[PDB]
């Protein structure tokens, strides 16, 4: 049963790995339709590094060794493109750190070359050392888009909420492993401005903050509240940091609790046609935006994690409602995969979607699916927290739908319309998170228990970064 299903996910992973190795390694990614390669992540081999933690968990030694040997020859000081501090941190930094924590712990018997394992930490340090100048601003709030050769930047005056608040987990982990406090200080100083928002008008409700921060003084530049892309990850890390080290980050937890409670009281929203469904809205100056994204579906998982860790049944109950809503956007489409974005504002229901809206509870704004993992991620937490089989079935149903409509001879491709036969048209794109997230969560939902699995209460010995890379907790 679950064993066969687990093996099935490993086959899907192996399939994409073979195609990637065949036509793109060591480039950042495989182009699944033309069977070529692309480098949207500075050319250090994003798909190889992001695939590391998943391969280790699946016990694929051949894949692990190949990736380790490539990590050893990466020169993080050279790239012809500008670098995103956020993307580089959540994929590359966390990916190598994750492999290190994994291979040094629960998976110690998988690789022989201890030198390639230790090389993971050395390279993580070299990478942070090349990127740390980004934090050298008046406030400590970094520039996200930098030029690592000239030390130049975007010229930007503000930095996004998520891009600013989704660095602390991995930069602090690097400090705890190297003994060098510099990494934690930099990231935590940047985070400090988010934990004590100013002006007060930038925090409409307790815990809910604006979407952008001034680099010059660290104050918010707007009061737009949301859990959507651009904001999401900030709230996710608030509670995860607490799981990482409850002693050092009790303050993060308090801030998340406030955010969680204000979200339930003010962002909760039900479609007119389906009062039984719950989604989250965005808030800006007393006005509500009744639309959401696939990205936002990570929310149910955040509420479930904090719920079990804090033993708050109300957060758990709410998380399941968010999970149900996201599952609704998946099982209502033709392909059984959810849309990239949707709405439920009665006044804006498109004429050609009137009847879909009336029965499904929402209209599709963007029907594309770019191999995102947020819905399966929350399904995974729901299963681990409640232990109910239904949530595991939803992960499987989604995986089969993805395997059936996105699969190409070499890998998996993004799709243009989840509400049309075979997904409409395939995009010649396969993001690295296919390896890091979609395949990991799908596999974990059906694989045997282990330390790297999400646990209930205070039993977690690993915490997942935003790219699904398992990081060992402190101490
Ligand atoms: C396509 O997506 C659909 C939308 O997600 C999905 O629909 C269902 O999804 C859930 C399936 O399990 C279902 O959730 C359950 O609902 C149970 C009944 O709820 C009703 O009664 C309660 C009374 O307390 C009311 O409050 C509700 O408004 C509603 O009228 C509920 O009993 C159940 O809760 C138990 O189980 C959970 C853990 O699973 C515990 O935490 C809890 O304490 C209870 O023990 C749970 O909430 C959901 O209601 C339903 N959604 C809708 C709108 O129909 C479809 O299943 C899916 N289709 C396919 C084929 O995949
Ligand atoms: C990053 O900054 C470096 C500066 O060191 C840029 O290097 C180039 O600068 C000019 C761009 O037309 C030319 O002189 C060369 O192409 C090159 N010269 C140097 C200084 O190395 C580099 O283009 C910048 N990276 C990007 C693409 O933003
Ligand atoms: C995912 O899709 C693949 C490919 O369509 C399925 O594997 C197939 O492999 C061969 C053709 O590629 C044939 O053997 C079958 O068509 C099929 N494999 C089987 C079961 O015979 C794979 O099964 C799909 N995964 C799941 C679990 O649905
Ligand atoms: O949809 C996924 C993509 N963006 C959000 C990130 O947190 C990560 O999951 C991945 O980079
Ligand atoms: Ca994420």
């Amino acid at each position: 049963s679950n064993q066969a299903k687990a093996d099935a996910v490993k086959e899907a992973f192996q399939h994409a790995w073979n195609g990637y190795m065949k036509y793109a390694f060591p480039h950042d990614e495989l182009t699944p339709v033309s069977n070529g390669h692309a480098d949207s992540r500075n050319g250090w081999g994003a798909s190889a590094v992001d695939a590391l933690s998943t391969a280790v968990i699946m016990g694929k030694a051949d894949v692990v060794n190949a990736i380790l040997e490539h990590v050893a020859d990466i020169d993080f000081s050279k790239t012809s493109d500008t670098v995103s501090l956020f993307e580089t941190t959540i994929r590359y930094l966390a990916g190598m750190l994750s492999g290190y924590d994994l291979l040094q712990g629960p998976a110690k018997n998988l690789v022989d070359n201890q030198d390639l394992i230790d090389g993971l930490l050395d390279q993580s340090r070299n990478l942070a050392d090349v990127l740390k100048f980004a934090f050298d601003t008046p406030s400590g709030v970094p520039y996200n888009n930098i030029n690592i050769t000239s030390h130049g930047n975007d010229g930007a005056t503000t930095n996004g909420l998520a891009v600013t608040g989704t660095l602390v987990l991995e930069w602090t982990r690097l400090s705890d492993l190297t003994g060098d406090e510099e990494y934690a200080k930099l990231s935590q100083k940047a985070e400090s401005y988010l934990l004590k928002p100013q002006p007060s008008s930038s925090e409409p409700f307790p815990g809910l903050v604006g979407s952008s921060i001034n680099i010059n003084d660290g104050q918010f530049a707007d009061s737009r509240v949301s859990w959507n892309g651009g904001d999401d990850s900030f709230y996710e890390y608030l509670i995860k940091m607490y799981v990482y080290d409850p002693k050092r980050f009790e303050t993060y937890k308090d801030r998340w609790v406030l955010a969680a409670e204000s979200t339930i009281k003010h962002l909760k929203s039900h479609p007119k046609s389906r009062p039984d469904l719950t989604f989250l809205s965005s808030y800006s100056n007393r006005n509500y935006d009744l639309s959401s994204q696939h990205l936002t579906c990570f929310d149910g998982g955040s509420f479930l994690l904090g719920g079990t860790v804090l033993d708050r049944q109300d957060f758990i109950d709410f998380g399941l409602e968010l999970v149900d809503g996201c599952e609704a956007t998946y099982n209502s489409t033709l392909t059984k995969i959810g849309p990239d974005s949707w709405g439920w504002d009665p006044k804006k229901v498109p004429s050609d979607q009137k009847e879909f809206y009336e029965k499904a509870g929402f209209y599709i704004s963007s029907g594309s699916y770019v191999l995102r993992p947020e819905v399966i991620e929350s399904f995974y937490y729901a299963h681990r927290v409640t232990g109910k089989e239904i949530y595991r079935d939803w992960v499987w149903n989604a995986f089969v739908a993805i395997n059936s409509t996105c699969r190409t001879d070499s890998g998996f491709a993004a799709v243009s319309d989840v509400n049309k036969a075979n997904g409409g048209s395939k995009y010649d794109n396969q993001e690295s998170f296919l390896f890091a997230e979609v395949m990991k969560y799908s596999y974990l939902a059906h694989s045997e228990d282990a330390a790297w699995q999400v646990q209930k209460g205070g039993k977690n010995t690993f915490v997942y970064n935003t790219e699904a890379h398992p990081i060992s907790v402190a101490r």
